[PDB]
């Protein structure tokens, strides 16, 4: 179900909480920006189940997660290879903003 994956965690912290989420087979993400913007997520251009790119970033969003209290909540379809995916935070690279969701059942 959107379960809220909020970038960054209490006042300065800027990670994925969550970071590893198993789903369902199609189920619905919430990514809300907590601390320093913005934030992009692009997904696994390099590790996706079936090595692809043209889904991968057909699945990751970019809405320039900048204003303090801003959450997307997003849905995947019931295919999407059920392997752990994983998505980054474009800007924000070496500051671990990545997350991985498994769209299993
Ligand atoms: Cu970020």
């Amino acid at each position: 179900e959107t379960y809220t994956v909020k970038l960054g965690s209490d006042k300065g912290l800027l990670v994925f909480e969550p970071a590893k989420l198993t789903i369902k087979p199609g189920d619905t993400v919430e990514f809300l920006n907590n601390k320093v913007p913005p934030h992009n997520v692009v997904f696994d251009a390099a590790l996706n189940p079936a090595k692809s790119a043209d889904l991968a970033k057909s699945l990751s969003h970019k809405q320039l997660l900048m204003s303090p209290g801003q959450s997307t909540s997003t849905t995947f379809p019931a295919d999407a290879p059920a392997g752990e995916y994983t998505f980054y935070c474009e800007p924000h690279r070496g500051a671990g903003m990545v997350g991985k969701i498994t769209v299993a059942g």
